[PDB]
């Protein structure tokens, strides 16, 4: 009731911490996108302009605490990165099959949860559209991780996962509860999804929960098999995160 | 128990605050080297300026932000978000602004103000405009902390921030705000006032009776009130992360 009550209030300041943590790399494509300097890298991509570019990038990733920031060509192709001086660096990667990638270039914008191609490590990938005369000239995307937002959720006390519409966990204070489900899947649309995350070994398996009990609360009770030690006995809540289609929830030991 | 559950709590606060500046941050940033901000400072002509009262108007409501304003290389605003209003910043004079000033010298600056006209607090996140062979102007954007506030409200553990001289900056019981938790002094009590345009301080000490430390760091407690009586209350402190500001929050028995 009241373990009700202040888990309700813990669950919405997480939600508000992980929304300002979003939001903030929001603005760099919402940015980057209307800029003439991006569109004339685009529509003349000579090699002092893209230098620029990649300076550009670099600094302000950095700035932002970004994992990449990146520009794609009208054909899929990386002309420009933040990590253009790493081994690592995407510049003349193709992204052309990319949902990022394709889906800015259909709908203007997309955001999509995926593990890095060679990095494997889990992000938002944020994209927008860079629109130019006739037509599309290419998509500016910034990836987010969720590192240090999993070590202030694993270092509250009570673990917390971001499922989205398909049930699937993408960010979780419990690593290895990374892609398992609020609803059993699977088996014929496992693929699908692996291709989805860009992640062949996402488990995809229902969350090591029994015996629950709603409450009228909306709220439930639960018993989890932790990472192991054993299990335990848990409160459930749940809320939206806003302005995100995820939803968060939350366990709180008994 | 409380204390280590207190420490939790407190570490949350810090980290949404720190989360909510880091997200204004991202304008001056992004903005600082924006082509078409450039442009406007390079060839300030008319609809190139309503382009950008329209752009940084646009940015402010979805930024969140209480107001972003461009100032060009002579210390004048020459496009604002709030260019609409009768408030607008549009010609005001911001050439002696640390937030100004210390951008121009640094490339970036912020400071914590109440608004000249407004008497609202917050914090002026500042980055110069570089152009060929010079400074080009500064970007600002004035990030306020209500929903910060509302949102520590909600917690039912009060909690307040203090600069480095232990004035409240920004708090969820919003009376004690500009109250002080240091001994401040005589020659720096004006200094302090002028920096914040506000020119009436407080420095009042907060209303806390028999302050009992423990080998936590933490604090027991006796404070009233804005409205309420006395209370015992556990104290914790920790630092912002990415700032220079230091949070405290009170826990009731
Ligand atoms: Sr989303
Ligand atoms: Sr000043
Ligand atoms: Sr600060």
């Amino acid at each position: 009731a009241g373990l009700a009550g202040q888990s309700r209030i813990d669950a919405s300041l997480k939600a508000s911490l992980l929304r300002a943590v979003v939001e903030r790399q929001r603005a760099l494509p919402l940015v980057l996108a209307d800029d003439a300097a991006i569109r004339g890298a685009l529509l003349s991509p000579d090699r002092p302009s893209l230098d620029r570019i990649n300076r550009k990038l670099e600094a302000l990733a950095t700035s932002a605490e970004a994992a990449v920031i990146y520009l794609i060509d009208r054909s899929g192709v990386a002309v420009a990165a933040s990590n253009w001086q790493e081994p690592t660096s995407f510049v003349g990667n193709d992204y052309a099959f990319r949902d990022y990638f394709r889906l800015a270039v259909r709908d203007g914008m997309a955001e999509h949860f995926a593990m890095g191609t060679v990095s494997k490590r889990p992000g938002l990938y944020i994209s927008r559209r860079v629109d130019g005369p006739g037509g599309p000239l290419g998509v500016i995307v910034a990836k987010l991780e969720f590192d240090g937002v999993e070590a202030d959720w694993q270092a509250s006390g009570k673990p917390a996962y971001v499922t989205d519409r398909r049930g699937i966990v993408l960010i979780t204070s419990l690593p290895s509860w990374r892609f398992m489900t609020t609803k059993p899947i699977a088996e014929d649309r496992l693929a699908p999804i692996r291709e989805s995350l860009q992640f062949g070994d996402a488990p995809l398996l229902p969350l090591p929960f029994r015996k629950i009990e709603a409450r009228p609360d909306g709220s439930s009770t639960l018993d989890a098999l932790l990472p192991g030690d054993s299990t335990a006995a848990f409160l459930r809540v749940e809320t939206m995160v806003p302005s995100t289609n995820w939803r968060l929830e939350q366990l709180s030991p008994l």
